């Protein structure tokens, strides 16, 4: 195949790891960081990790998850 893009099932389904996740009860009273940290180690993109959270309705910006990441 032509590789235009890349695997966004794989990308897709990362976010999907992450909004299962981050709509977990006991995970909405964690900390930001706490659930940011742990998306980006279960191999997700800062970009992906600012997308689940505003799937979960927490509309968060790219800079803060890059900051929390640092």
């Amino acid at each position: 195949k032509p590789e235009v893009e890349h695997t966004h099932s794989e990308r897709e389904k990362r976010v999907s790891n992450a909004v299962e996740f981050l709509l977990d009860s006991r995970v909405r009273r964690t900390p930001t960081s706490s659930k940011v940290h742990f998306l980006k180690s279960k191999g997700l993109s800062a970009e992906e990790i600012c997308e689940a959270f505003t799937k979960v309705g927490q509309p968060k910006t790219l800079n803060e998850i890059k900051r929390i990441l640092s």
